[PDB]
């Protein structure tokens, strides 16, 4: 609820550019063209919104920037 939500903030007003590039399915760097480094740093200061462990090799490993999403739901 919260998580999403704070986490949309921080992708779409990151890597959204205009609120829209977002997308959990997307690779954040060939579906929305996102650079790597904007996509794991957004999910960097992710970890910071509700305290988690995401370091550069989660947003990077993880299936999508979307699985972070439900890193965080999965520490709630």
């Amino acid at each position: 609820a919260d998580t999403l939500e704070r986490v949309t903030k921080i992708i779409v007003d990151r890597l959204g550019v205009d609120e829209a590039d977002v997308k959990l399915e997307a690779s954040f760097k060939e579906d929305l063209g996102a650079d790597s480094l904007d996509v794991v740093e957004l999910v960097m200061e992710l970890e910071d919104e509700f305290d988690m462990e995401i370091s550069d090799e989660d947003a990077e490993k993880i299936a999508t920037v979307g699985d972070a999403v439900n890193y965080i739901q999965n520490q709630q």
